[PDB]
């Protein structure tokens, strides 16, 4: 759907953006710093369950670029596996959610998380 | 969900992106240059479905900036009825797509991109 390069790293990039907003706003919540409500959360989690998966059709044929490492396309089953284990850790987190179970969604959070970041630390520019 | 007005504009910014990308990417689909194909179509409007409801929460107390024009919050009232209108022409979208129908689907893709274009004439900075 990019007619350039640099079209699919925008979208990308906005993903994340967007992504990161979706996840981080919910650090209050499972702080305790912020109220828990369960229908909330709930509704949250399906925002960030539709996100998780568009990031990862942005990075196909020909779309080198933003802060993308090259690794990601040389090593296409290494960075699809982290892809399908963050969005297995998504599903976990929309089941917590789902339940309205505040130590699940916790530790669920953390999981997604760290797959977060373990896909950037490998994946993305600094 | 903002720390500071900034992180308002760079997320409705985003949010923009993709509905761009998830809307524009079927203009030849819907102008018969590229194939139809219903469920493909149906699980695309489900994703801009999603997005479309995501921008105004993002124009909130204090989070004036970008290209949003002052006239957004002083006239709440006309800025709502322009998004509620244009995720009525969503609605009605979703229902092209999700019964298969692609002379159907034609009509409300033009509907939709309508009413992008009235809100933006109207609210969106040159
Ligand atoms: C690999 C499987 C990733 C997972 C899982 C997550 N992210 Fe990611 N992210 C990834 C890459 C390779 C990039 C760089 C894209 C580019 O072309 O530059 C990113 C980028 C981001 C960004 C920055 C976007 C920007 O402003 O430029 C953010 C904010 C971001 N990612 C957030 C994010 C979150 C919150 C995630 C888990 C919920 C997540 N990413 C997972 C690769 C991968
Ligand atoms: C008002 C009810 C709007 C409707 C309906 C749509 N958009 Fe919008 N859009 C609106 C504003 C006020 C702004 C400016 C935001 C800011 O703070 O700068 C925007 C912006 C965009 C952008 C640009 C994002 C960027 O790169 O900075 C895009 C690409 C965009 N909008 C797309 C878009 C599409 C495709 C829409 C219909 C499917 C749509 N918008 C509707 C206000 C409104």
């Amino acid at each position: 759907q990019f007619a350039k390069p640099e079209d699919a790293v925008k979208y990308r990039q906005s993903a994340g953006t967007l992504m990161a907003s979706h996840f981080g706003r919910m650090t209050p919540v499972v702080k305790g710093q912020a109220p828990y409500d369960a229908a909330q959360i709930k509704a949250n989690v399906e925002v960030l369950k539709t996100l998780s998966a568009l990031p990862w059709a942005a990075f196909g044929p020909g779309t080198e670029g933003g802060d993308a490492r090259p690794e990601i396309w040389s090593d296409a089953a290494s960075f699809k596996q982290k892809q399908q284990a963050f969005q297995d850790n998504i599903v976990k987190l929309s089941a917590a959610a789902d339940a309205g179970d505040l130590d699940k969604l916790r530790a669920a959070f953390g999981d997604v998380g760290a797959s977060c970041k373990a896909c950037h630390d490998a994946y993305r520019k600094k």
